[PDB]
């Protein structure tokens, strides 16, 4: 989407992994989808250094808003959950240096149950905007006409850019398309920041891998498309929570760098460990993602259940990714040619290698001619950058 | 197995899962199987109080053997791997304090196609016991046929006895035969200390699912058999490796002690989390694995993707696992009304109950009238202990 904004992909918090749709303030009230919550994931964004990071987008996802409309046609906040609505929420999360976003849905219905936008498209918008809201997701929920979900996904775009705001524009068009034909994915960027190609992402390594497993097979369809202004969604980070052994969470943040996602976190920022922390706090991780190139990476090798990786970074730079999806035994030694990375650019004359993840360590200098000898944990992922040198 | 063993389930450290068949010791020599390998285990588990907690049987499992026997016919250690030989190594193992076992197959081969030990069971059986050895793993991979399959596990049994020294027998007689035919479990332990039901164990998640899935559903079948001398195996400890969650090795640790499963740790000791030695050295939950009484658990409850398991224990104790099987989302309220739990025993009048997973906290006096309230963990499990009142 040319709007000027996601010239990066996106980072911040999306609730909907870690929170779902808790409607139970009463005996659930740490849980439940409230104002309070959101307050107070806004306050540790700015005092534990998740803003700093570069994660500045606090986002709403589905189950916020009031059972019907109001006597206008406009959308509500949930009276109970949200009493001070969404507007005092924007103004507090703005106050704190940060952006909000907000969900809505592109049929009769969220996915969720409460009110869709189709027929109050441009109305919606306006609403969004008048309360201050920065990033829109827009879910493909109860529409089952192909043509109505193009029409809704396209008007909803040009909704958003006649209120003259800046709103981040998420939408989840290609994935509710499958089911009828394959996605046009230069439509798609056109309209769209940033797009959910797949199923929702959950909190397990199984989650993990069929993302990478379906972005990979599909990757000669996708990959060309992302850059500066329009992303691939693989879906939300969740790091931090239950599912993921320290390995799998190293794969997700390694990958989901190499691919050029946006990083949403879906976790509880109150009670997240000084590991998982700095993991999705990780400086140089992070400059991979958020390489100003924009160019998203791909798979390079599969085979004997090692996957190879590999990102083109800005300056000739290179970050190389490998996956140890054997999940019995121990760490396992694979060998490349450095020849074979980044093209043959990469190493030419000469690359100097840091590995990244699971640990920070120079390895020093590669000739083009030399080879990369490496050990990767069962499910775990190395991540190396590569920088090419005269030197 | 009436033998006088196993009269708990046997604790210890099991190669396999963790170090396979690795038999590149040029490229690999800390991870190869060789006899530098046990050593330092053997070290750790002294060293690390590993021995103090009651892991007491370090156990070889295959890939130990030279490609064929000499010329004897006896079984040998590789020359290059274990140039010392198996009588050497228990030697070592027994200076330490700890015993040493060690692995065979029913069939003409091992699983991973060394020496198997059809025609020769009373040789093998003397062998080992001349080398000291404590424990045999006894597996069932190139056996043609279910007479041949029931008839090497009762001569090895019959076998090992006759050499009049003390070896736990470790069987997977009813892992093989199932595919075929329904085990008898009675005849079965009858011949075994403990018997593999299910298959291999890996590093996953979805692996410790599919093991406590079969156990549920085949409770009825296999839960009242186990007891002294006589356990079901649902397979190796994989807590300290790579594929687990914090909370799903929390999972594995809680339900393995309500199972009455034998507690072989299949990991590097050389390089442990402090976090995974401390679960896998609980002493409160090592205890109820290790109830003399010997009663296993069983599951109690499955719906909205709980699962509420219980053991009896000595004492009029009990105790009772609570598994969140939702993968997405946070902790969980779970609730049970106290009466429903230990058959309506264990709370009436009144109980007092601790927690003991995933952290240890008293939770107080329940009466019989009470309900139990919890938050579970996706994927984790909150153990507790039930004592009754009086
Ligand atoms: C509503 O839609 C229009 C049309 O796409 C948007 O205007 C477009 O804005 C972008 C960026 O703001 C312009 O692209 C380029 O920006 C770079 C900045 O580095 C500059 O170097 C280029 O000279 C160029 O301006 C683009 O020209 C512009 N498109 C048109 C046809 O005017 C608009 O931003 C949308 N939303 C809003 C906030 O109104
Ligand atoms: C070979 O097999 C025989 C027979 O199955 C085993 O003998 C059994 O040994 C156990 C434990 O040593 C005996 O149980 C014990 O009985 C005494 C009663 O005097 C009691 O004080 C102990 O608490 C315990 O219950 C069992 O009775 C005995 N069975 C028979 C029928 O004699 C023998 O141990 C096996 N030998 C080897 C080396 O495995
Ligand atoms: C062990 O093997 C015996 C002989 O096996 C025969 O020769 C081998 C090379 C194969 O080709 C096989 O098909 C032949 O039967 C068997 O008599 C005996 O049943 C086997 N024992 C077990 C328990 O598998
Ligand atoms: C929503 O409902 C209207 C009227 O009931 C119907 O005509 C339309 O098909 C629905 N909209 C979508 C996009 O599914
Ligand atoms: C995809 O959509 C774009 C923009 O609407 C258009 O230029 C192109 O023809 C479409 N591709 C195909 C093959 O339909
Ligand atoms: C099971 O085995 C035991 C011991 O051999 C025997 O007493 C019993 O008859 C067997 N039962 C069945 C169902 O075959
Ligand atoms: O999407 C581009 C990619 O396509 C893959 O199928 C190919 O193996 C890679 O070399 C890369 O060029």
């Amino acid at each position: 989407l040319d709007n000027g904004l996601a010239r990066t992909p996106t980072m911040g918090w999306l609730h909907w992994e870690r929170f779902m749709c808790n409607l139970d303030c009463q005996e659930e009230p740490d849980s439940c989808i409230s104002e309070k919550l959101f307050m107070e994931m806004a306050e540790l964004m700015v005092s534990e250094g998740w803003k700093d990071a570069g994660y500045e987008y606090l986002c709403i996802d589905d189950c916020w808003m009031a059972p019907q409309r109001d006597s206008e046609g406009r959308l509500q906040a949930d009276p109970q959950r949200f009493p001070h609505g969404i507007r005092q929420l924007a103004n507090y999360v703005h106050s704190k240096g940060l952006k909000l976003g907000i969900y809505a849905d592109v049929g009769n219905k969220t996915c969720a149950g409460f009110p869709g936008s189709f027929g109050y498209y441009d109305i919606d918008a306006q609403t969004f905007a008048d309360w201050g809201v920065d990033l829109l997701k827009f879910d493909g929920c109860y529409c089952d006409s192909l043509e109505n979900l193009a029409d809704g996904y396209k008007h909803m775009s040009l909704a958003l850019n006649r209120t003259g705001r800046s709103i981040v524009y998420s939408c989840e068009w290609p994935l509710y398309m499958w089911p009828f034909q394959k996605p046009n994915y230069t439509e798609i960027r056109q309209y769209c920041n940033h797009w959910r190609n797949f199923a929702d992402i959950d909190d397990s390594w199984k989650s993990i891998k069929s993302i990478l497993d379906w972005t990979s097979f599909n990757q000669e369809r996708i990959v060309d498309v992302a850059g500066p202004g329009g992303w691939n969604d693989p879906d939300m980070l969740v790091i931090g929570n239950f599912g993921l052994s320290w390995n799998q969470q190293v794969t997700q943040m390694a990958l989901w760098a190499i691919m050029a996602a946006p990083l949403f976190m879906s976790n509880d920022l109150r009670h997240i460990s000084p590991q998982a922390k700095a993991l999705l706090q990780d400086k140089d991780v992070i400059a991979i993602n958020q390489d100003p190139l924009g160019k998203q990476g791909y798979q390079l090798r599969q085979g004997d259940n090692f996957e190879v990786w590999e990102r083109p970074l800005s300056g000739l730079a290179w970050a190389v990714a490998m996956i140890n999806r054997q999940e019995i035994g121990g760490p396992r030694s694979y060998t490349i040619a450095v020849a074979s990375l980044g093209k043959g650019v990469a190493c030419n004359p000469a690359c100097f290698i840091t590995q990244l993840l699971p640990v920070k360590r120079k390895l020093g200098f590669y000739e083009w001619t030399s080879r990369l000898r490496s050990h990767i944990n069962p499910t775990g992922t190395v991540l190396l950058q590569l920088e090419n040198t005269m030197q």
